[PDB]
């Protein structure tokens, strides 16, 4: 079932929801951009309800906690990205097909990584756009360029997978997911420099 | 939700099950590929029982079946692999980021075969060292499906002033499958592994 704080589509399965400024969640997400990006501007933040993308995250969700045996799987992280791929996150999430530690999707730990121009292309306007997004990151490795899943927890058990890569196993500040439903799309801030 | 016919897993995730001739399922799939095939011989047909893929592919079929307008978005289709793939593909189902490029590409994804025949090509269904050689027969969401190109890394859209809203697979020929491309994790199933030789 889809989560309590989502309000009603009407029957439909994709809405883009624009949030009241000064209301707690607002603030709660407000919060973690402004955390290192408080020299930017906030024009909007949009909560995603995405019903199909929710489903089959759920799905590897509950899977990833009986693998593992313990549910601290999931990380909120950041994802900058140009305007003209904002239609496709929003409606069918994180493609690794669309690399340093490998040819997945790439997370930021810290919103000023994803700031920047390089990830989250100004538009015509000057408009940025960074999702914050669920992440299984669950168990998680060292990264090196070439991977196109992460490595064996064991090289003589070759099928048992880290869950995640990312560049600096004692303090991470970027993780790549190589598998299509680890990463859900949770809210897109509008801003400017 | 795994499927009654299944063997028994005690509180196991994954489990080959090796079928018997005289089977209607053994049989059934026999038939499927010696209608192509007929130079070939089987030597054992296992049922694949992978409880993860199976979920992530059954609940793909349902959002297939709700989007899409009452139609049979789901054909049995062959992939020939070479045998050091065989245990990734048990485990984690067919990765696109793996795929070869075929001889005639009709776009960046993983390719399944209307007949055996095609999957039985030495350059897909690789000899092992004692002359093995495997095939997957795999449920494939199909579903509406166009005519591909070497460029895709996903299905077009199929109507350009809306880019998001996409053909879920692609074919060499609308009129005449022969093979199809899908670009998403989990939009197939394999269902049984063939082992065969000459
Ligand atoms: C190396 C690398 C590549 C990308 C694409 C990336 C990062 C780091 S952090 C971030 N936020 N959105 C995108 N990205």
């Amino acid at each position: 079932n889809l989560p309590e704080h989502w309000t009603d589509m009407n029957h439909q399965l994709f809405c883009m929801v624009q949030l009241e400024p000064g209301q707690s969640e607002y603030n709660t997400i407000k919060d973690k951009f402004t955390r290192t990006c408080s020299s930017y501007a906030i024009e909007k933040i949009e909560r995603i309800q995405n019903a199909f993308l929710w489903q089959s995250y759920q799905v590897k969700k509950r899977q990833m906690d009986i693998k593992n045996d313990h549910k601290n799987n999931e990380r909120l992280l950041f994802h900058g990205t140009d305007a003209d791929s904002v239609p496709y996150v929003n409606q069918h999430g994180f493609n690794r097909s669309c690399v340093s530690y490998g040819k997945g999707t790439y997370f930021a730990v810290d919103a000023s990584y994803s700031a920047k121009d390089t990830y989250s292309k100004p538009d015509s306007n000057g408009r940025k756009h960074m999702y914050v997004v669920r992440v299984l990151t669950g168990v998680f490795t060292k990264g090196r360029a070439g991977l196109v899943t992460p490595p064996p927890k064991n090289p003589h058990n070759p099928t048992d997978l880290f869950d995640s890569v990312t560049n600096n196993t004692r303090s991470p500040k970027l993780f790549v997911v190589f598998f299509d439903n680890q990463a859900y799309p949770e809210y897109l801030i509008t801003f400017t420099a």
